[PDB]
């Protein structure tokens, strides 16, 4: 499963990309 996240991904999640939504930007986490 799969989440965005802000400021950053944690420990033991991989960053995927960048979520652009409700006004910022997140980490895609898998």
């Amino acid at each position: 499963a799969c989440y965005c996240r802000i400021p950053a991904c944690i420990a033991g999640e991989r960053r995927y990309g960048t979520c652009i939504y409700q006004g910022r930007l997140w980490a895609f986490c898998c």
